[PDB]
């Protein structure tokens, strides 16, 4: 055994999503101000940026520390669950967990992780809510 | 009387808005077919890059095409239509005009040129749907 | 009859090719003085910005001055021709036009042309060579 | 004799300087008025984009609109004038034409033009004073 | 007691100011061989692009690492100390300290720190002196 | 003895070159089913980004990580080996060892840190093989 280099590989896309910020724990008002014009009542959106990073040996024969075909895939399938949704009311996993881009992160890192060939590797998800906005998630 | 050098000057700014392209003219079938995935019922959503250009005369004494800080609150007066907003719901131009990208610029032109106090050097507005979509309207 | 207003609507996508800058109307000698590195005889290679804008009347019914998912797989077909390429020696019309950035911007716009639904909307193709190398084109 | 097809070609580079918005012609109060938080009186900064259009006919031989080569020279001699310099106080045009972008997309037009080997394809020049502000010249 | 999630949370601005890199412990000549052009006597300027990241549990009631109305009233508090300003001239701090970006981020950090409500979740602090110098610092 | 803060100073720039995936330890047809359109017999191509980060104590006296003007010197000698080149047919490296971006992010952080005056502050490389492909290494 001859342990390989370890490098990092992160695979950029996006999807575009409706959301409004309104917590089932919180009363109108509470979440008025909580969430500010994020609470408007029929939504607003983004166009949400999703990178994938992945960190393992590098194969000695293929020179990848995953295939970019694959992850496409697994990408793909995670993003058809939000891509041109609405999240709260198309996701259910937002119907009961509110669609703060922390949350959204925590979201597409556990379903990408369910779905992957390899999900050993998978180690960080970034969203970037908009170019300003940026939030990243590593798992428990 | 002596004419100044004409140069333009572009501000850019963005909003965070839902939307859903659904024609009042066509049924549902006709809007799922020529919409697709933008017909999704209960919409998505973009960060929309506004991009306002205006050309005209150099001023001698300020050297400027237009005050910045005027055209600042002019803008901000458009963006407060469209911002945190769902363009079909709570905007009453996308009521009788489908929000796609092209009828958003001719919008934002529009309420910018209703707004502006020397409109007449207005030349032309961008939107940016997403990064890969560009739309510009340059008026009648 | 009532004429629309007029919008633009461009695309962005991009290709991965390698190419070599060598004209056969040049000795070697004046290739390398001609083209420099862009001469190296084993090549090198960009990853191409392609932009495609469209100018013309937005439709009363659809708001679109064009249909974006036909645009898309017509832009497909061109890039199928280019990505993942090498130009000169790939591409049939690279063995007689040099591959410059300026004669990639005329092959592509009129290999598009050449396979769109609607070719008279089509007004300008852009290529970046790089983020600093940018170069258009708008037909005869 | 056969004319070639009009293709752009446009570089892009940048340059680092301090400058004040003060006009000679104006009172110290007018200057503050106008000016604002830019008449600051030890100055501030940008970093300054500049974008160098040319457009004109494409070599048969080359398959150039110019030689980069010779653009990359000549631009070089233009940026030597800005680049870590304060405007206002190290570049002489600046002493008697406000700083303001507006000008300086003038200034570096009209300084380009003056050193190029071949003027007559000079198109236009951008300057961004930040990545929201965004000026052009195309001369007189 | 239930740990929730760690994830991180980061906000982008920036800021227009003047500099010059001269340090009082260093001779004239040494000035000029340490800092070169950026010892320009009448200075120059950057665009710093200033990027703030947090990390902390994620709120179950607001989904929120920190209450990003909140981060931004105490960001604009530390840029209006050098948003066009004179980094040297301007701002106590660089009198004794050199303004290389290494020193600004280290400013910015603790003065940040200084006027936080909740200053634990400060993570780290990016200052991009221009697009190609990036400089990053986590406290002690 | 007084430790200094410790800060990362990070320099970006970028090459041209082309490549074929293709491994001498794999057959033709398990290398068209490893790579891909990446094992185009004629190659491909991309304008790959190179970040180089440092890591260490800010000096006191001139507030630097390391010598801006040194790195980018040491940087230019690893640029003048793959810019403008074919990796797997100019590169020595390369011909024995795959050109996948994450082994041309190893190469390109043991060629700078050969050459390097203080090798102890390199701290991490990336390689953006397209904006939407990032790869990192950090060494042994
Ligand atoms: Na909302
Ligand atoms: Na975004
Ligand atoms: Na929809
Ligand atoms: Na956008
Ligand atoms: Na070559
Ligand atoms: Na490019
Ligand atoms: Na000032
Ligand atoms: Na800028
Ligand atoms: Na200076
Ligand atoms: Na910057
Ligand atoms: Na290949
Ligand atoms: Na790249
Ligand atoms: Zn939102
Ligand atoms: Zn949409
Ligand atoms: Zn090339
Ligand atoms: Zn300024
Ligand atoms: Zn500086
Ligand atoms: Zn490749």
């Amino acid at each position: 055994m001859f342990r390989m280099p370890i490098v990092t590989m992160e695979r950029v896309d996006s999807f575009s999503a409706a959301h409004r910020l309104h917590s089932e724990k919180l009363s109108d008002a509470e979440n008025k101000e909580t969430f500010g014009k994020c609470n408007n009542s029929n939504g607003h959106g983004h166009n949400y940026v999703w990178k994938v990073k992945l960190r393992g040996e590098v194969d000695p024969t293929s020179g990848m520390v995953y295939d970019l075909a694959k992850l496409k895939k697994e990408m793909s399938l995670v993003l058809d669950t939000v891509d041109h949704r609405n999240l709260d009311k198309d996701v259910e996993f937002f119907k009961t967990t509110v669609s703060t881009s922390e949350n959204v992160a925590i979201y597409m890192f556990e379903k990408l992780k369910s779905v992957m060939s390899n999900p050993s590797v998978l180690y960080k998800v970034t969203i970037e809510e908009t170019p300003k906005n940026i939030f990243t998630y590593k798992g428990s």
